[PDB]
């Protein structure tokens, strides 16, 4: 073990509470500089990957080549526990569909899964890869039980859960159709 | 609850491998274009507060007047879990002795502790203030066993815990006159 509680309770407090409040303005600011009537526009909110036991590779277009890097939102940036101008920074990502564009959105990994899973490397941390499933579920039943009592942080972000045919750029797709 | 363990061992995972082996060539780039003979180099390793029961502030000179910001390290970027170009960045602190620098090191809290006391106002948590104490002790105890196993970093890096007279900025000093 039950080490997911504490994980989801640190993502919330130490990361979405900081960056969801001002992720909307820096979506606008990004759409307002570079979106026309030739093109779609940046979704308005944070698409969270939640793989429950598949791998969690740092570049996103290696999980699946129709999700590719287009560009950064302006950072954001804010003194915290000695660290001055901590960086937050987050990334833009356009979906294909038959070789051409059908969406744009901010996109990344729940990183604290990635961290979890990494444990598996060192016996001292008594996480053995049996558990992960196990962890990785509660870790999003923890997430979304938050959520679900902070409305402000629920409205700015999408989670999506996903296990091991089925392509996660549709599964991202099928989000962004929804809203 | 022991949600230390978990924070910990992702503290170590998510970060301190992550930082502590480009750590010393970004202070001897910091000292080879600032040092001179007139005043101390940067000392060579991170110095990780640890406060077991106090505050947690953002700006280390509200915690001691002796310990003011400085300058800040060459900034190191990494791909991580789709965001691009993460960054990684500290600060340089200076301490003072009867109004004069008395040396200079990377200093910052150990976020997790911050998140941790944080969980303070929810209480879907679990977390109350209570364990603050006990858990912020376990902490230590997982952090400190983690780099006993791990020289490498246990080199780059010192732990500092204290509990609430007596002076931030002399405990600060009295490590770096051991080194
Ligand atoms: N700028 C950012 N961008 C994207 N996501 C962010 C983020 N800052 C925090 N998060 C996410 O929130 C989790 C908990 O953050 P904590 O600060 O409480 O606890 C963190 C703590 O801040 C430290 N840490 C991680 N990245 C750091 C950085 N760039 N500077 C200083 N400390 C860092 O390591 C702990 C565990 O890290 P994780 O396993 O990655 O788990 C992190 C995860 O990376």
């Amino acid at each position: 073990f039950n080490v997911a509680h504490g994980l989801a309770w640190s993502y919330y407090i130490g990361y979405l509470r900081l960056i969801l409040p001002e992720l909307q303005a820096r979506i606008r600011t990004y759409n307002q500089h570079y979106n026309n009537l030739l093109r779609g526009a940046v979704s308005q909110r944070l698409y969270i990957l939640l793989p429950l036991d598949c791998g969690v590779p740092d570049n996103l277009s290696m999980a699946d080549p129709n999700i590719r890097f287009l560009d950064k939102l302006p950072q954001q940036t804010g003194d915290r526990a000695g660290i001055k101008d901590r960086v937050y920074s987050n990334s833009i990502y356009e979906l294909l569909e038959n070789g051409q564009r059908a969406g744009t959105c901010v996109l990344e990994y729940a990183t604290p899964l990635q961290t979890l899973f990494a444990m598996s490397q060192y016996s001292q941390a008594g996480f053995s890869r049996e558990d992960r499933l196990e962890q990785a579920k509660l870790f999003c039943r923890t997430l979304e039980d938050i959520l679900a009592d902070a409305p402000e942080s629920q409205n700015n972000c999408r989670l999506i859960a996903y296990q091991e045919s089925f392509s996660l750029s549709q599964e991202v797709l099928r989000h962004l159709r929804q809203e």
